[PDB]
Parts: C-alpha cells; structure tokens; sequence
C-alpha cells in the first residue's frame, strides 16, 4: 500500500480473522432470533433481543472491515460455520450460549489488543479500547443479569417464569 | 459568634452527631446500591430505590449542615463507620435493615427535637419539623407498606415474587 | 462471576482502595465547602468551589463502583476517615490543602492505571484514560491557575486580595 | 369577641408591644436607608439594603396586625420612638447598628414565642415559627457574613473597601 504505515502482517491477519468470527457470531444470533419466532416457541421479546445482537454484530464487522481498509490491510474472506445448534432449548439454555459466545468474542477482541500492543501499535489498540472492549463489557454484564433473573424464575414453576421474563424484562 | 444567639452547646453538638448518623446511613444505602446491581443479584429497581435513598439522606446532612452555620454553630466531623454488612441477602432482609436504620434516625431526629423544645430553641424545634419528621413517617410508611407486599409474596415461591416485586411496584 | 473475565483480584481490591479514598476527598471538600460558609469566613465562591468537588468526587467514586459491578469485582467498604483538618484558614491555605489532595488522588490513579497495565487488563486502563485521568489534569491547572491569582493578590495587602478573586475569579 | 378562643390578653399585649418594636425598627432603617443617599455619603447599594430592610420591617408589623384581628385581639398604638442616631457613621458602624437591631427583634420574637407557649397558644407560636423566626435567623447570618467582608476589606485601606463593598457585594 502507499498508505500502509506500522500496519503489522500479524495484525492484518489477525484482523481477517476476528471478521469471520463477528460473521460467525452474527449467523449465531440470527438462528437464534428466528427460532424464538417459531410458533411452537413463541417468544417475541427473547426473538427480538437476539435479532438485535445479529444486527451489533454485524456493526462489528463492517467497522473492522472499514479500519482494515483505512490502515491499508487486505480483507480477506474465509467460509462461515453454521451455527452450533438448529434447536436451542429455553430461554436460559440461549442465554447460556449466548453469554459463551460473547466471552469468546471477548477473549478474541483480548488476544488481538495483546498483539497489537506487541507490535507497538497503538491505533489499533486505541480502536478496540473505544468500539469493542467495553461494548463487550458491558453486555456480558447484561446476559449474567438476565442469566440470574431466568435462574430466580427457573425451578419447579420453569415456564411461568420464562413467560413473564419474556414479558416483563425484555422489550417487544 | 457575633451571630449565635439561642443556640446552646448541646444542640450544636447533637446537630454534629446527627451529621455523622446522616453520613453513615447515606453510606449504607449507597452499599444496598450497588450490591443489587452486582451481576448475581441484579434488581434494577431495589438498587434504585436504595440509590435514592442515599441521595436524599446527603440532602439531610447537607440541610443540617447548613442550618448549624446559620445559627452561628461550629461543624466537626468525625470518622464515617463502614456499613454493618458487605452482602445484604434478599430484598426482604434489605428493607428490613433500611426499615431499622430509618427507625434509628427517627429516633435520633426526635431526641434531637426533645432537647431543643427542653432549651427552648423554637428555632431548631421548627426546622426538624418542617424539613425531618414528616419526611420520616412517609418514608417508615413506605417501607412497611413494602414489607407487607414481600410478605405476601415470599413462603415457598420466594424467587418468583422478589421478580414480580421489583417489576410491578419499583421503579426502573 | 458468572461474568468476570480478565479483571484480576489486584485490580478489584486497588479499585476498592480508590474508592475509599474518593469517598474521603469528598468528605474533606465537603468539611471546606461548609467551612467558607461560616459567618466568620464569609466567601461564598470559594464555599462553592468547593462544594462543586465534593459533588465531582461523588460522582467519582460511583463511577468507580459501577465499572467494579460491571467487570464482576465485589465491592468492599472501609470506614471514612474524617477530614485532615477542622479548621481550613484561608483561601491560599484550603486551596494549597486541595492541590496536595487532587495530586494524591493522581497519584493513586495512575498507580492503579501502571498495574492493570500489568496484568494487561485494557480495559481498566482505558477506563481510567477516559473518566479520571484528563479530568485530574485539567483540574489541577486550575487549581495552579487559581493559588497563582491568590500570591498575586497576597502579601501586605491580603483580606482586599482575598475579597477581589472570591468575587471576580469565583463564580457566585 | 364573639370570634377570641385561647387567646390571653398577655399576648395581645405583647403583640401590641411587638408592633411598635416593628414600626420603631422600620423607622431606623428609614432613616439609615436616606443616610447612604446622602450626596456627602453616597453609597446606594448600602441604601437599597436599608431601604429593603425598612420595606421587610412594615411586612411584619402588617402581619402581626393581621393576626391580632384575626385572633380577636384589639389592636393599640404607641409613639414611634425616633432612630437612636442622626448620623450613621461608614457601612461597618450602620451594619452593627442594623445587627443589633435584628438581635433585639429575635430577643423580643423569642419572649413572645415562650410566652404563648406558656399559655399553651399553639396557634400564635406557629405563626412566629412561620413568618418571623427563620427570617430573622437568615437576616442575621447574612448581616454577620457582611461585616466579616467589610472587617476584611477595613483598616488602613478603609475608603477603598467601602467602595468595592458596596459595588461588588450589595445590590444596586
Ligand atoms: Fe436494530
Ligand atoms: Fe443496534
Ligand atoms: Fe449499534
Ligand atoms: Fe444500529
Ligand atoms: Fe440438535
Ligand atoms: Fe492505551
Ligand atoms: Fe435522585
Ligand atoms: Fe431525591
Ligand atoms: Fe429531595
Ligand atoms: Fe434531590
Ligand atoms: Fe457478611
Ligand atoms: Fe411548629
Ligand atoms: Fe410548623
Ligand atoms: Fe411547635
Ligand atoms: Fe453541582
Ligand atoms: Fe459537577
Ligand atoms: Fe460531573
Ligand atoms: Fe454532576
Ligand atoms: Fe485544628
Ligand atoms: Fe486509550
Ligand atoms: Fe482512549
Ligand atoms: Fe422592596
Ligand atoms: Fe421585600
Ligand atoms: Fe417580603
Ligand atoms: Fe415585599
Ligand atoms: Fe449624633
Ligand atoms: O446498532
Ligand atoms: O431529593
Ligand atoms: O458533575
Ligand atoms: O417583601
């Protein structure tokens, strides 16, 4: 490039591949956005809360894509893995999965910040620090809350409290 | 002072003591704050509640600080003792503590009022009782009205009614 | 934690310090913003200079705890010590006592920035980069700025001094 | 009257004797309000305070009126004493006659208060605690507050105090 400036192959690399697991997690999210649509599930709040992490994820991706382009990067595109599950149980089983995937997300977005400060480039670094890390945080503190509100609902009286999670929690 | 007038040394230094009661009870209701805010707790509207409290228990503190200069008394401060507990069990246990510590500050507002009506201080009497007393019976009204609503809802299907509770009566 | 991720048992217990010591720098702004208020002093700018970091600290340290409740650490109280002084003298003198207690406040801030930069917890450090540490800068320019303007107007003539930048630098 | 209950004839008295202090303090402070107007004095923010004063002073003899008629009372005027000076000296003289002048008010409003409450007139010790006793309370915070300005801005540089005083501090 005659614009690619501390602009790491490591870096480059890493970055096609935090892509593909935002697309991953996209498709995740999306399955599971449709499969609480089902109408033998039937959940419309819980359907809209993962359409929207679809949608968050997709953001991540295209702003990774676009910082790739401003440093000069070559995207490069790989297959995207089917999602885990075609049957994703209740509400906490999802939630479960879904806090799983973030804190993988999380841990990729952890691991390429540690790269990037190795290969002393702090744009990079500065980038994640401002779209990603605490996005990341503050919705894993999210699902934990919503994990602890479906296990205070959960027992005995299991889908009583999964109707008025639904309900009374999340936003339809 | 060239301004104190009517002002004895006793009141002057129960004001300071009830300064110190107000700071600690503030800084308790900031604990009962944020631990219903803690990821393995998460009630939204309980930590609300009790933020509130702590904001108008510095608007106390703050008045009795003050009416102390305007009456030509001296403010000392002493240290704020650490709340009585680190985790606070469940709402029911929380409103019982909050409902316990309103019922001391009750007690000392009175006792407050008893010694200055015996220094004859219509001034300081008039002031507990426009800005303090009644502000204290709602609020004890308040609490008990809620323990009645947890009670009612607790016995064997205890997690279900904390959620109801904290979604149909408090404010989120 | 079901949601704690890369936020070591350091960083929580040093975040709990900070608080601590925020919790006390604002009980010693409030003990100089009722100081200046007394009708023997009588400045009612510096009283609400004041005032104004006693709110800034609060602010401060509940920030503090909720990025403690968001990364899954446990917050833990420790008694407030009581302000250094009871007594503040004049307006040179509590703004030379607010100087060396925002730089201890720095101080500590940066501490705890070089030890999550230590265990490599980015988001800790950004945390600190965003909220505190620039707001900590500008502050303590001010503060220069303003025991600057106070020598000026010091020396033989020093009660007319004190006068003229309570009521032309302080806002009222 | 067909309309007095509980109302002794001690406290129509004092409150006759109450009125004529009010109408005596409102004549002083006519008096010091034209004094600061004089072309050889020529302070009007010094004047508007006591013009002020004067206007706050005839409000509470109404009112004490007001509520002679309404308790049944009968209402009798005395003399005015004419203002102890003729002559009111520089702001920090007029400013300790007007703070003396308050304190033998409160005095006389704190008899009254005793007194009714020794007659156990519940009605007439609300009215004072109402309309008169905390305005005094803050009338004599700020006339304490003022000579502390004008005690810092006296001795060997008086004149220019005074002017800075009456141009920076008081309303004109
Ligand atoms: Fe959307
Ligand atoms: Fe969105
Ligand atoms: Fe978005
Ligand atoms: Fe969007
Ligand atoms: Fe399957
Ligand atoms: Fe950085
Ligand atoms: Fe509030
Ligand atoms: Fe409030
Ligand atoms: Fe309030
Ligand atoms: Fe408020
Ligand atoms: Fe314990
Ligand atoms: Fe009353
Ligand atoms: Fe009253
Ligand atoms: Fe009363
Ligand atoms: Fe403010
Ligand atoms: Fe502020
Ligand atoms: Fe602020
Ligand atoms: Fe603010
Ligand atoms: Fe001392
Ligand atoms: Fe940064
Ligand atoms: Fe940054
Ligand atoms: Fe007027
Ligand atoms: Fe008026
Ligand atoms: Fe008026
Ligand atoms: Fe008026
Ligand atoms: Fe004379
Ligand atoms: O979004
Ligand atoms: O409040
Ligand atoms: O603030
Ligand atoms: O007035």
């Amino acid at each position: 490039s005659q614009i690619r400036q501390n602009y790491s192959t490591d870096v480059e690399a890493a970055v096609n591949s935090l892509v593909n697991l935002y697309l991953q997690a996209s498709y995740t999210y999306l399955s599971l956005g449709f499969y609480f649509d089902r109408d033998d599930v039937a959940l419309e709040g819980v359907s809209h809360f993962f359409r929207e992490l679809a949608e968050e994820k997709r953001e991540g991706y295209e702003r990774l894509l676009k910082m790739q382009n401003q440093r000069g990067g070559r995207a490069l595109f790989q297959d995207i893995k089917k999602p885990a599950e075609d049957e994703w149980g209740k509400t906490p089983d999802a939630m479960k999965a879904a806090m799983a995937l973030e804190k993988k997300l999380n841990q990729a977005l952890l691991d390429l910040h540690a790269l990037g400060s190795a290969r002393t480039d702090p744009h990079l670094c500065d980038f994640l620090e401002t779209h990603f890390l605490d996005e990341e945080v503050k919705l894993i503190k999210k699902m934990g809350d919503h994990l602890t509100n479906l296990h205070r609902l959960g027992g005995p009286e299991a889908g009583l409290g999964e109707y008025l999670f639904e309900r009374l929690t999340l936003k339809h």
